[PDB]
């Protein structure tokens, strides 16, 4: 990791809070950075949880991964500075934005968080808590994987719900939510269901219906994810090439899964 000084730093507004306190926008030195601080008093663990962080992200060098421009750890309070993402958490942007893209555009979105998440699998990284709030969006629409260190039911595997089995292939069911939460802009999975419904119902064999305007190839794939039998997922090397080739032959998007209206209108 990158020892920055906190001269270089300059906090400019408050944007979020988490675990560990304060995120901020800022500027570093110029460039624009997330600062995220852990404030006097933490414990050891919350050191070794905040230093953690910044480690797994210090690993990681991929277009898709949120990059760390390094750390305060020699001064109080320490920090963690990140690249700014101009459009910040995609769930929220999906929503502000409902309607405003094409579907190639869509498709790009989970083209590149599909080479994140592939990148994260590879490098042995099990993310457990993928979800459009924890993927950010810059000025030229990439999506970017955050969220790491050392989570909601409905994004989460069957085996992961029942007996804590977090691997790659628990993270693909979760991309196979985000993929129907980007083709929505940013619906909430499931509904109104109870936890406790939406364990239910995907015991029962139900899943997600199909979202409104999507190509049938997106939907099919998404559908694979949500194997009940972990070892039928396909792999995130299978998703990224499945999206590759669906964007270079971008015809093949034109047809559209069969939505299932809940309403009827006679005219
Ligand atoms: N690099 C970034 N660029 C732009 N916004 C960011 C960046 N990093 C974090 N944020 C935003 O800061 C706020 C909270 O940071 P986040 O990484 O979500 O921490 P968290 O502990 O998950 N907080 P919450 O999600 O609120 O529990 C959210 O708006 C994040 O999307």
């Amino acid at each position: 990791t990158t020892e920055i000084h906190p001269s270089c730093v300059t906090r400019q507004k408050v944007i979020g809070a988490g675990e560990f306190g304060e995120v901020y926008k800022g500027m570093l030195k110029e460039v624009p950075v997330a600062i995220k601080t852990l404030k006097a008093g933490y414990t050891e663990k919350q050191r070794v949880d905040f230093l953690g962080e910044a480690g797994i992200m210090g690993q990681f060098s991929h277009h898709n991964i949120i990059r760390l421009e390094g750390v305060i750890s020699k001064y109080k309070p320490m920090m963690i500075i990140t690249e700014y993402m101009e459009n910040g958490a995609l769930d929220k942007f999906l929503r502000e934005k409902d309607g405003e893209f094409s579907v190639l555009q869509l498709v790009g979105m989970l083209r590149g968080i599909a080479a994140g998440m592939k990148y994260l699998a590879n490098m042995n990284y099990v993310h457990r808590d993928l979800a459009a709030r924890n993927i950010l969006v810059n000025s030229n629409l990439v999506c970017k994987v955050s969220d790491f260190g050392l989570i909601p039911i409905r994004w989460t595997a069957p085996e992961a719900i029942s007996y804590r089995k977090f691997t790659s292939a628990s993270d693909v069911w979760s991309f196979g939510i985000v993929m129907w939460e980007v083709m929505t802009y940013g619906e909430r999975p499931y509904w109104e269901l109870s936890n406790h419904e939406v364990m239910k119902a995907i015991n029962d064999g139900f899943r997600l219906p199909t979202p409104m305007d999507c190509p049938s190839a997106i939907y099919q794939l998404m559908m694979q994810c949500w194997q009940q039998e972990r070892a039928r997922r396909p792999k995130f090397a299978d998703i990224v090439s499945i999206l590759d080739k669906l964007i270079r032959a971008p015809d093949s998007l034109k047809t559209l899964a069969d939505f299932d209206p809940r309403v009827s209108i006679r005219l």
